[PDB]
């Protein structure tokens, strides 16, 4: 619990499981202080990482599909599965999902009816974003691991990387993948130490400082 102690990623992945004391399976997060000034247009860090191990309910997925592809989406573990008939539910205000994926053959209606609704919300299935294809099961599994990140005005950033229930090797894998993605997103122009400090923590537990290069 010593605030000065820097743990390796492997040590942290084992520790966080012992620091998760809530009456529910807590989310594990990585928090970093970045060496950037987010008040500069040329120094924001925003993007996604695809984690090697998907995050279950952390990313609620609606799949819109037809025929055999519906059963494929269900089997892949999409939280909601429907055909074009789900369009009216969304028109009515239903927005309880974190991502939408679809097969090419429903996009006529999805694009025309839900373009102006899901589009601005960054939730419209998009070939360009890898969220429209006939490989709906693969898309679903990938999207369950696709985590968005965005620095706040202080230059701090964070992301969920698992649950306290995860095996430690899976937490470690996801922790490193997230850090690698931050480094991949360093602004060209930022000059000082990029990863100023990095922590692993749970929703309601202590923070454990880590060496992000371990
Ligand atoms: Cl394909």
């Amino acid at each position: 619990v010593d605030p000065n102690k820097i743990y390796t990623i492997d040590e942290a992945a084992h520790l966080v499981k012992e620091l998760a004391t809530a009456k529910f399976d807590e989310t594990v997060e990585v928090h970093a202080k970045l060496g950037i000034d987010p008040r500069r247009s040329d120094q924001n860090v925003r993007g996604t990482v695809s984690l090697p191990h998907g995050l279950g309910k952390q990313v609620r997925v609606l799949a819109i599909a037809k025929g055999e592809k519906i059963k494929e989406a269900e089997e892949a573990g999409a939280d909601y599965v429907g055909g074009e008939e789900i369009i009216q539910k969304i028109l009515d205000g239903w927005m309880d999902f974190d991502a939408v994926v679809a097969t090419p053959d429903v996009m006529g209606a999805v694009g025309s009816k839900l373009g102006r609704i899901l589009g601005p919300r960054g939730l419209l299935p998009n070939p360009k974003a890898g969220t429209v294809g006939f490989n709906i099961g693969e898309i679903i599994r990938e999207i369950k691991g696709r985590i968005e990140f965005r620095n706040d005005k202080t230059g701090a950033i964070h992301a969920p990387v698992g649950k306290a229930s995860f095996p430690p090797e899976k937490l470690a894998d996801n922790i490193r993948a997230f850090i690698r993605a931050l480094e991949a997103h360093k602004p060209e122009g930022a000059k000082g130490t990029f990863l100023r400090s990095v922590y692993v923590t749970t929703t309601m537990g202590p923070s454990v400082r880590i060496n992000p290069h371990s």
